[PDB]
């Protein structure tokens, strides 16, 4: 199952940085989203919220120009759409592709690192090998698709 | 054959990650095939003459080998001294401190992941063996996932 492989990447991830929330969205060549897993949000929280991210804002710049990106105030940046209704607020920030050299296929993304604390460059770096098995499990899927 | 591009560009990180996390001075990686024997093997910590010296791959023997018999981490703090080691060959680097464990998905393996020589001086903690543990899950992902 690539939606159980794709949860317990964005677990080591969220859970060896501590960051309170962390997700990944995997979208198709049209941008439409094919998988969306998270975890750090309780469920009637996601009832509340209700829509799911179509992958706008950051997580958009991320698909448009796929490098890692490291933010103190995800709210501050230029290309921030903001949350909607319902959302947990959420300041700190760090997302990176998940792709092999091929191609992009999603974004992998933490906020909220422990204490207030900014996301590191040992993180950053973390997140990206991370992401990297991601890709490949990905990549996987789609050939078996 | 070299491995898959894209395997390979993501176990250098996984191990690159994993030895500048725990602090290691070394930090080793071997890809097994059918019945553990080794493919392939990625390092860091180690520069080019002194892997020319030492000339000849691992076989993966020594120490290395229990964590296929028994897939639990294993740290030890003197690695030479157990009873199953069989000891580093010629030019290879005295090591002491030793973090290892399987790389696998379920109970399938796939490889071995270990660190040496932990900076500070100090023993490998818990911490850092579950921070190899993810990077070892990760990994397994990778290589069950590779393109064939
Ligand atoms: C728990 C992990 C989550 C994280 C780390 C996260 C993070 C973010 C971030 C960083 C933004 C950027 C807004 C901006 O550009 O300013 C965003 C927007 C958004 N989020 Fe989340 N979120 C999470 C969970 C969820 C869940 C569970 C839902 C709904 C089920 C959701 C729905 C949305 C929506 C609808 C947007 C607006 C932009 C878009 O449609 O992509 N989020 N979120
Ligand atoms: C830089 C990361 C490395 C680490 C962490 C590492 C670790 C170890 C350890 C702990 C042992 C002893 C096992 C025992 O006594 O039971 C060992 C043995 C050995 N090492 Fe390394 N080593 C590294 C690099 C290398 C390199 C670059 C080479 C060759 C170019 C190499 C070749 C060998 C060989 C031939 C043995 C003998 C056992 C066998 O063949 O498996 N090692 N290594
Ligand atoms: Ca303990």
């Amino acid at each position: 199952d690539l939606e159980a492989t794709l949860r317990a990447i964005v677990h080591s991830a969220t859970s060896l940085v501590d960051a309170r929330y962390g997700a990944m969205e995997v979208h198709d060549r049209q941008h439409r989203v094919l998988h969306f897993v998270y975890e750090g949000i309780d469920e009637e929280t996601v009832r509340r919220i209700g829509h799911l991210p179509k992958g706008l804002g950051v997580i958009g710049l991320l698909i448009e120009d796929p490098k890692p990106l490291r933010l103190d105030d995800v709210s501050a940046h230029p290309a921030s759409i903001g949350f909607p209704p319902y959302h947990p607020p959420m300041r700190t920030f760090l997302g990176v592709p998940v792709r092999v050299r091929d191609e992009s296929f999603g974004t992998l993304y933490l906020t909220d690192k422990t204490n207030g604390q900014p996301f590191s460059d040992d993180d950053e770096v973390l997140v990206q090998a991370l992401a990297a098995a991601a890709g490949i499990a990905v990549a996987n899927a789609r050939l078996y698709q």
